[PDB]
């Protein structure tokens, strides 16, 4: 079984979007529109964006969850490697073996889907503040895409979903991770490689 990645905004206009980071050697997430592609170190914070054009019902939820990219590999499910599950890195809510988390939100849920079994983390979608247009969810990439017996150098891509509360669907959107130590480099060098 592989998730469906089509774009969806469905009935409420729900699309993602993304901060103006840079590419700076000192940056530590930073997103490629050409590329459709985020590039962020281990564990740091990377603020992505919910927007909508109208408020989705009361108990709607977000989910998000990483597949391999490439055709080979979408039925593996995307875990943390051997040595990264090990660490001692819990923050209490996420299990160890996730490799997407949600940073800084007591409401989060971690799944193990019983018949699948890949990982996803889910949150309420809150509307956006007072001074705000939008809402965003904070999240960490526990690997590197280099994890040997993880990752283990493939592409992934994570999948935003916007969920009613049983779970259907009401939008989609999705990007490609790289999980690195030199974000701004990369995304330099990859945004070269394609021009
Ligand atoms: C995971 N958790 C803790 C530590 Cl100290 C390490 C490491 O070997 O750097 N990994
Ligand atoms: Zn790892």
């Amino acid at each position: 079984s592989v998730p469906s990645q089509k774009t969806y905004q469905g009935s409420y206009g729900f699309r993602l979007g993304f901060l103006h980071s840079g590419t700076a050697k000192s940056v530590t997430c930073t997103y490629s529109p050409a590329l459709n592609k985020l590039f962020c170190q281990l564990a740091k914070t990377c603020p992505v964006q919910l927007w909508v054009d109208s408020t989705p019902p009361p108990g709607t939820r977000v989910r998000a969850m990483a597949i391999y990219k490439q055709s080979q590999h979408m039925t593996e499910v995307v875990r943390r490697c051997p040595h990264h599950e090990r660490c001692s890195d819990s923050d209490g809510l996420a299990p160890p073996q996730h490799l997407i988390r949600v940073e800084g939100n007591l409401r989060a849920e971690y799944l193990d889907d019983r018949n699948t079994f890949r990982h996803s983390v889910v949150v309420p979608c809150e509307p956006p503040e007072v001074g705000s247009d939008c809402t965003t969810i904070h999240y960490n990439y526990m690997c590197y895409s280099s994890c040997m017996g993880g990752m283990n150098r493939r592409p992934i891509l994570t999948i935003i979903t916007l969920e009613d509360s049983s779970g259907n669907l009401l939008g989609r959107d999705s990007f490609e991770v790289r999980v690195c130590a030199c974000p701004g480099r990369d995304r330099r060098t990859e945004e070269e490689n394609l021009r």
